[PDB]
Order: C-alpha cells, then sequence, then structure tokens
C-alpha cells in the first residue's frame, strides 16, 4: 500500500517517528506486511480547505484490494486520529482519496504485481 | 472537491488571492459549497512539458459526481483561463486529470461520504 | 502522457538531462509524440518504503490508452531501470501507479481530449 499526506503544517511540527508510526499502523489496518507499505509526508504546503489556511491535510491511500465501504471508514478513523494527535489537524479538515488498484496497474521491481499472465 | 496544481512557475509569481479565487470559482463551477472545496498549489517544481521547461502545469480535480464530458470541458476552460491570467501559463501546456470519486472512496471527518 | 516521480534522493543527485531522458524514453515506450509527454520530478521528499528511509521512489504514469498488463510490465522495466541507473534507487524500492485515463477526463488547452460529442 501507498499513503501520502500533503499538509500546510510546518515540517518542524512533524514528530520524530511519524513515518514509522504510519507504516506500522497501516500494516495492521490493511493486513499487508510492513515491508510493502510506502509512506510520503509533505509538509509546508500552500493549501486551503474551505477557503481557510488553518491546518489541513489532503491525502491518498492506494492498495491492491482491501478497499471498500467499511474498511475505508475504518481507515479514515485511524488516519484522521493520527493526523489530529500527531499534527494537530482537525478531522473535518482532512480529505483522504482511496484507490483500489488493480494488480496489473502497480509497477514494482522491474515488473508489476500481475505475474500470472502474458 | 479537491484541486491540485503543480507548476514550475516560481512561488513569487503566485498572486495574493489565488487560493481563494480557485476555491470560489470551483464552488461556482461544480455547484458544491465552498466550505468543502480544497485547493493545493505547488510552485517551483522541476518539470517539463513536451521536453521544454517553459511554464507549465500538471493538475487534478477530484469530485464526487459532477464529472463528465461537457462539465470537464467547462472546468478546463475555467482552469486554463485562470492559470493563463494568474500564472501566465499557456493553456496548451496544462494537463488536468479529472477523477469522479465514489463517495465511499473519500475519507473525511473520521469517516467517509458513504 | 504524464509521469511523476517522488523520491527522497536529494536534488543534487538528479543528473543533468534526466527530465529529457524521461520524456524521450516515455515517448518511445508509449508510442506517443514527445510534445505531449509531461514529466515531474520531486526530490528531497520525506518518505519511507517498508519502514526504511533508504532511497526509494513513489511514481505514477497516466496515459489515454496504452495501459495494460504487458505494457505496464514493460514500462516498469524501463522506468525502474532509469531510476536505478540515474538516481541509484533499487527497483524493489519503487512503486509506480498506472492510470488508464479516459479522453473525456483529461483536460488540455481549454478543453479535454473528448472532442467528438457535445
Ligand atoms: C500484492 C498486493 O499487496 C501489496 O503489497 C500492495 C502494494 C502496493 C504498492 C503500490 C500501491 O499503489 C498500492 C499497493 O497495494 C498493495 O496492496
Ligand atoms: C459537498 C459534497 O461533496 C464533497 O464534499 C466532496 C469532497 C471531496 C473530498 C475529496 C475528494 O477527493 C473529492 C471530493 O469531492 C466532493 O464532491
Ligand atoms: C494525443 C496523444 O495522447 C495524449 O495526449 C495524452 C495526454 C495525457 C495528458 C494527461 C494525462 O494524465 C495522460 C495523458 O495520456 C495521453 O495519452
Amino acid at each position: 500500500p501507498m499513503f501520502i499526506v500533503n499538509t500546510n503544517v510546518p515540517r518542524a511540527s512533524v514528530p520524530d517517528g511519524f513515518l514509522s508510526e504510519l507504516t506500522q499502523q497501516l500494516a495492521q489496518a490493511t493486513g499487508k506486511p510492513p515491508q510493502y507499505i510506502a509512506v510520503h509526508v509533505v509538509p509546508d504546503q500552500l493549501m486551503a480547505f474551505g477557503g481557510s489556511s488553518e491546518p489541513c491535510a489532503l491525502c491518498s491511500l492506494h492498495s491492491i484490494g482491501k478497499i471498500g465501504g467499511a474498511q475505508n471508514r475504518s481507515y479514515s478513523k485511524l488516519l484522521c486520529g493520527l493526523l489530529a494527535e500527531r499534527l494537530r489537524i482537525s478531522p473535518d479538515r482532512v480529505y483522504i482519496n482511496y484507490y483500489d488498484m488493480n494488480a496489473a496497474n502497480v509497477g514494482w521491481n522491474n515488473s508489476t504485481f500481475a505475474l500470472e499472465h502474458h
């Protein structure tokens, strides 16, 4: 899985261990091994949510499967929780785009995750 | 709705009021309330369009519904117009990816829109 | 087509000619004219792959058509090869999300690539 967070919160406000915490928590939530989880945090961004520049975050979570109604609600509770406690961003100022990726559309290690057909 | 603009134009060339103009015009164009519109502008990027480093922009607009043939042509005229007037980027050096999001695939406020 | 590379490798490590090499090689691989290929390289990013901060890259390739099983494996071999040779990133620390875009969902030049029906 791949999780990206873009926020106007300053870099100094990102706590040590944050990328590791996201990796570990996402591994647990998705059931995927941590070795396969990638995380990218982008602070100091020029952005607004509802016309306001108060702290906010625009994010995305891509995963091959493990994406759906109930799971996404659960992912959001988890992620909004972490953004609120770690970056002090209010949950109602957080957007998370979820993408259910097809294995053939995810490249890795010189190939893709579609290794069964030619 | 969520709108992102990545450009090689320098930050100093982004005019005061740009994020607000984007927010209000997108609210108008999509019919969505402005308090739910999010905008992200990323200047000073290392990018090329057609192999050239002249000003350009790579964007995306995500919306739950309100995405389609005519509407997207409408959004593109509006957005290219703004990028041309405000950031001096030629419309033919602008790409905008449109995404019609399913409500269950958009997280917000500890839950999703489903 | 549009190709984005986000990486924790420093800017200084991006070699002169990289954006042009990506443009030319992607034109070749997708069969699309180079004039329509857009590339964006984002170095010095705060990111982790598998919990580690060793060099890695999270990428995306968007194209109207020319996206599929065999083609994506070919794009991955090409792109991981370039990232390994030019940015010294291990192919197993690279993820590339492929997006087959519908022409009506790609804006350009005040309109979209859907010019047939209105
Ligand atoms: C085999 C499927 O499981 C995995 O490890 C995955 C890797 C992965 C990489 C990139 C990505 O954008 C989305 C992803 O989702 C996954 O489930
Ligand atoms: C007002 C109802 O719809 C909304 O609020 C929306 C929010 C939203 C968030 C994130 C996103 O990627 C795309 C979105 O599109 C919308 O229509
Ligand atoms: C005319 C030949 O093809 C094109 O123009 C294309 C442009 C394009 C723009 C943005 C994008 O995200 C993906 C794209 O894929 C294409 O094939």
